[PDB]
């Protein structure tokens, strides 16, 4: 039995290994690794094909479809999506997800030197713009949320000039570095960790908020979803997932 594994280029979870290499031979990261462990525990062969608009998946209601690694996978193109792929309600309608096998929050990175000191202090002011991944799981949380504050978050976010909306994790980490403080990122705290250690003119507002989880997805009623997800928790029990996580987020 061979899966298509569909994921997207990003530290530290998957990308192009230095060549001073074919197959998967060709990428590392975190997802590389787990997917391999895996591999192992729940005896499976695997091809890595990572997708070519790299993005997450969301769904574009002008046009009523979906993008990214849960595209791949409601057309069956692919059998596995990994990455740091939240689960999110829309997402959950159209695929499904194993068991998490990463818990995280919410979190504001900011250019040190900042003086905001929580995401209400955040939102009750406009010297600095802040915003997300654009349509990514931070500005689901913000958008679906009934929350007063959050509600200000995100009517904000929609109304900066110039668009507050980034592609990625690193084109936000950029623009915080770039703009020397009047532009705040919120990003999942996984991935602000990851950056915060690797930049030292960069340090996180405020404390973690939301509770949200890194799931592998896969197509609906799938019959490897549970040989997956028992995979997942065996790695889990046994310490590997700490001792991965540790690997590839451990550090100004
Ligand atoms: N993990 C998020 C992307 C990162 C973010 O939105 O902060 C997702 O699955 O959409």
């Amino acid at each position: 039995i061979r899966y298509t594994v569909a994921t997207r280029v990003g530290k530290p979870y998957f990308s192009w290994r230095e060549e001073p290499y074919e197959g998967n031979e060709r990428f590392e990261g975190y997802a590389v690794d787990l997917i391999y462990m895996l591999a192992q525990e729940c005896k499976f062969d695997f091809n890595f094909e990572p997708v070519r608009d790299n993005k997450y998946g969301s769904y574009d209601a002008n046009t009523d479809e979906w993008d990214g690694i849960i595209r791949q996978l409601i057309d069956n193109n692919a059998q596995i999506g990994i990455c740091d792929l939240t689960i999110t309600q829309a997402r959950r309608s159209v695929v499904d997800f194993t068991v998490p096998f990463m818990q995280l929050g919410i979190s504001i990175l900011s250019y040190k030197g900042t003086d905001i000191g929580s995401l209400h202090d955040l939102v009750d002011q406009n010297k600095v713009q802040f915003g997300t991944i654009r349509g990514g799981a931070t500005s689901v949380y913000f958008s679906e949320s009934n929350d007063t504050d959050n509600r200000m978050a995100w009517n904000k976010m929609l109304s900066f000039k110039p668009d507050a909306f980034t592609k990625n994790n690193e084109e936000g980490v950029d623009r915080v570095k770039l703009s020397k403080g009047t532009y705040a990122f919120l990003m999942e705290t996984t991935n602000l960790q990851y950056y915060v250690q690797r930049n030292c003119e960069l340090t996180q507002i405020g404390e973690s908020f939301g509770e949200k989880h890194y799931g592998i997805a896969v197509p609906l009623n799938a019959d490897f979803r549970s040989n997956l997800s028992v995979g997942i928790l065996r790695l889990s029990e046994r310490g590997e997932l700490f001792k991965l996580r540790n690997k590839w987020f451990n550090s100004c």
